[PDB]
């Protein structure tokens, strides 16, 4: 059963059976687990490295296009949300990173400056591995980030804000939404931290790895966090409005259980991702899509949850909001 079949992170299919007049569900959530395996830049490539070329030329082949394929070709996807925020100064990052002309820019990010979040990220990580996808059906070699290897090991990431409260970095709730991270020169990504790990066990943050070679991919891979971040916003508040859509599944409600852990992956940088989250475990996850459409609307307002009055800290490599002697929400690292 197709869900969201123009959606590039909500896209998913629900397989139901019986066996002996017993209900059953299985979600598979698809573009979603693709876009946050950009955290391992060579993982996610490791696969169509070893497809050639006449992957993306018989896409390109096709008239009907649709979502899943201007995805794979980092295009920007009518039919599906997009964006505008900083269109400029992302364009300028195209640029410099694949060292490439405006010309060429501009078909990545066209004169309306709508673009696909989730379809930079794959562009901007792909490139990290060391493969370029250009304008024209192709991909070209280019550096491996030494960063991307040095991450290839790690089967956890945590990303988290931080700030400083005297001489010790501390972890925080998040004040901005992802969106403001990317603008200002993208200066914000300096409070984000990821923190790796294998099995946490061996806990290495991506700021610890800061050098003057890795600080260009550093940064990248934040960006394709951060980019993904607004592919799942922009989804939400469209599926929110998509009455059509929404009905196929306003009732199913272990769909619910499954979007509250898609938004967790976000719930440490994004404002409203986490108010979002924090508001579900206080009804304990039991609720309707179409309800939960209407917390994801209602998250929208800052005062929607006393972020304020929360307290947050690491423990044992998973995030906390918490107060009075009670829980509020746990962020369990992400797989691969
Ligand atoms: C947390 C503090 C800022 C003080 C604060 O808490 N402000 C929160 C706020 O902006 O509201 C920032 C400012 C300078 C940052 C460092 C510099 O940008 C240089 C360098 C940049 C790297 O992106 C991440 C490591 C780090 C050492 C950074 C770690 C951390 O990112 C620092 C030490
Ligand atoms: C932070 C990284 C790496 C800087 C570095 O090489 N070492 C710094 C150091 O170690 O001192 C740089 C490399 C290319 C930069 C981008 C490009 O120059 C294009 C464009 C230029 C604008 O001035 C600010 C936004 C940005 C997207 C830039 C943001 C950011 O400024 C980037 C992504």
């Amino acid at each position: 059963q197709q869900v969201c079949p123009n959606y590039v992170m909500l896209r998913s299919s629900v397989t139901t059976k019986v066996v002996r007049n017993v209900v059953e569900y299985q979600i598979r959530t698809g573009g979603f687990f693709s876009c946050l395996a950009m955290l391992r830049p060579l993982q996610y490539a490791k696969r169509e490295r070893l497809l050639g070329q006449r992957n993306l030329e018989r896409i390109s082949t096709r008239d009907i296009l649709q979502t899943r394929d201007l995805h794979s070709l980092c295009m920007p996807t009518p039919d599906a949300p997009m964006s505008n925020h900083q269109a400029s100064t992302m364009r300028e990052l195209i640029c410099s990173y694949f060292k490439v002309d405006h010309a060429d820019g501009l078909k990545y990010i066209p004169m309306d400056e709508r673009y696909s979040p989730s379809s930079l990220a794959r562009l901007f990580t792909m490139g990290m591995a060391g493969l370029h996808i250009t304008t024209e059906p192709s991909y070209k070699r280019v550096p491996i980030m030494h960063l991307a290897a040095d991450l290839d090991c790690m089967t956890l990431a945590l990303p988290y804000m931080i700030t400083l409260d005297g001489d010790t970095v501390v972890p925080v709730a998040p004040t901005l939404s992802a969106e403001q991270l990317l603008d200002d020169g993208l200066k914000g990504l300096a409070c984000m931290d990821i923190s790796y790990g294998c099995e946490m066990d061996s806990s290495r943050c991506i700021n610890e790895l800061y050098c003057e070679e890795t600080a260009e991919a550093i940064c990248v891979l934040k960006t394709c966090l951060v980019l993904n971040c607004m592919q799942f916003k922009l989804e939400m508040d469209d599926l929110a409005h998509n009455a059509a859509e929404l009905d196929k599944i306003q009732m199913m409600i272990p769909f619910s259980e499954r979007v509250f852990r898609m938004a967790s992956s976000f719930a440490t940088i994004d404002a409203q991702c986490f108010r979002f989250c924090v508001m579900m475990k206080d009804k304990n996850l039991k609720i309707d899509m179409r309800e939960t459409t209407r917390l994801w609307t209602r998250s929208a307002s800052d005062d929607s949850v006393a972020t304020s009055s929360l307290s947050i800290s690491l423990d044992r490599g998973r995030w906390v909001a918490a107060d009075a002697s009670d829980a509020r929400l746990l962020v369990f690292p992400i797989r691969v």
